[PDB]
């Protein structure tokens, strides 16, 4: 008797949701008697199935009503962990633990993207004798971003960009960045929202109408 | 043995499927053979406790791998790495340690249109007309249904094209003109049937400078 992970690794974006496994041998039909799960992340309950339940109770406060163990699966011999809504919190080490006869646990370590990737925009005529546009790019994440302006001809050009903390989510920023220059219609240019550590780049394509 | 007979899989993702056998004593890896196939192409030949990848057919070249901390478990897990929609058929797994005996299992390739890019642009703020778009790619054909917060269907425009980047599935873009204002929120649900299934996003009105 040894626990298995199908994936030792999950990457997973902000907001979405997740089923991270691991599987155990059951040779016959599951003795509910018998049968412990047991999910934690840096020492705080998420999951704890006892006697064909899930005890909620001893639920850390942080994973009430977004955390269960999908049980259609226990029947196949695996322990899916399913969190709905994934946060930046949700970075870190889960051990998961099962009691079967023999017991023993394996790791699994999640990281929660957070990418700029919900792009928001404007084009406004400033001004429409020289022909001056405003071009907006909104968008949100983690951690901090630049936003880099390009036209069709490959010219980096001077935005303004303002950095504040999120008031929808309170961990992510709220980046804005704004581009005056004087265009005329279909011509194309990008505003792109770029994280480091690794680096990440996000780009929306803005239209002159 | 095997504990699941069909894999309903996600296309893009990873599978493992698995087939069980007994184990009493410790493995003798120079007795023990593991062999899986689909459709007579080999995926894996295991023998003198080695991949023999040689006799793996070129649709499988570096994605079928056999999990080998779980053949210490009497268990051969076959995963392959990014499931094509030509993964769906019939898997045969025969493994010869002591006696022989294979199972069969059906693998089914879902391509759910559950990755949704957005966008939102103001078109002009005095009026407050936004456009919100929503795209996705899956299979088989998907509606777009925007509705408001409060539930009402309201009417958009929806594009559906074959995907550019894999043949087989759609691209389904959808666009609503609105004229709404800072923090209202919008829903674009794709909708696919026979049978149903429901993906969606949710926009927010951003509060631009």
């Amino acid at each position: 008797f040894t626990v298995t992970v199908p994936k030792d690794l999950y990457v997973v974006e902000y907001g979405s949701n997740m089923t991270i496994e691991c599987k155990f041998p059951v040779e016959k039909q599951l003795d509910l008697a018998a049968l412990i799960v047991y999910w934690e992340m840096e020492d705080k309950n998420i999951i704890q199935f006892v006697h064909g339940e899930e005890d909620l109770k001893v639920q850390h406060s942080s994973y009430r009503q977004r955390a269960r163990l999908l049980k259609d699966q226990l029947s196949l011999g695996n322990a899916a962990l399913q969190i709905t809504d994934v946060k930046l919190q949700d970075a870190g080490v889960y051990r998961c633990m099962i009691s079967y006869g023999g017991a023993d646990y394996k790791r699994i370590t999640v990281k929660v993207n957070a990418p700029y990737n919900k792009i928001n925009q404007r084009i406004l005529v400033v001004d429409p004798v020289t022909s001056e546009h405003e071009l907006t790019c909104q968008a949100e994440g983690y951690p901090k971003a630049e936003v880099i302006w390009t036209s069709s001809d490959h010219q980096v050009l001077s935005g303004k960009t303002t950095t504040t903390n999120s008031k929808r989510e309170e961990k992510l920023f709220n980046v804005t960045s704004t581009l005056r220059i004087n265009t005329t219609t279909n011509e194309i240019f990008y505003c792109t929202f770029r994280r480091l550590d690794p680096e990440e780049n996000h780009t929306a394509e803005l239209v002159i109408p």
